[PDB]
């Protein structure tokens, strides 16, 4: 399992647009255009990342691009922002995955925003960051998902994924 794989899981492919479960304006494998109400707006958004005339419709490839490219910035998201870098250094390969796929979710900001967690994870202090970590609105909106990412930081395995 990796990443890439992980991820896939999380978010699903679709080829047409369609609206994430906070009713933005999506494409692809959770690749968010745009977060206002227009379809016009979005199928702009869209155009401008493909290159072309796409009239809300893209090719495997073409999501796969987005996807990549995705998944390219979040890690340097990780990387880059200030509260992030240290916790992410001191994690093992998993549970770096684990921190990614949240930076890929929620942005680097709203992640850098569990402050709480963050410390405790850098602490190695499983139990509690999962417990922390569940006092969110995060976890009570995409409930399984969050599930998935969190037991993956307790126990630095992929079980929750097979
Ligand atoms: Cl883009």
């Amino acid at each position: 399992m990796n990443i890439f794989e992980m991820l896939r899981i999380d978010e699903g492919l679709r080829l047409k647009i369609y609206k994430d479960t906070e009713g933005y304006y999506t494409i692809g494998i959770g690749h968010l255009l745009t977060k206002s109400p227009s379809l016009n707006a979005a199928k702009s958004e869209l155009d401008k990342a493909i290159g072309r005339n796409t009239n809300g419709v893209i090719t495997k490839d073409e999501a796969e691009k987005l996807f990549n490219q995705d998944v390219d910035a979040a890690v340097r998201g990780a990387l880059r922002n200030a509260k992030l870098k240290p916790v992410y250094d001191s994690l093992d390969a998993v549970r770096r995955a684990a921190l990614i796929n949240m930076v890929f979710q929620m942005g680097e900001t709203g992640v850098a925003g569990f402050t709480n967690s963050l410390r405790m994870l850098q602490q190695k202090r499983w139990d509690e960051a999962a417990v922390n970590l569940a006092k969110s609105r995060w976890y009570n909106q995409t409930p399984n998902r969050a599930k998935r990412v969190i037991t993956t930081f307790r126990t630095g395995t992929w079980d929750a994924y097979k």
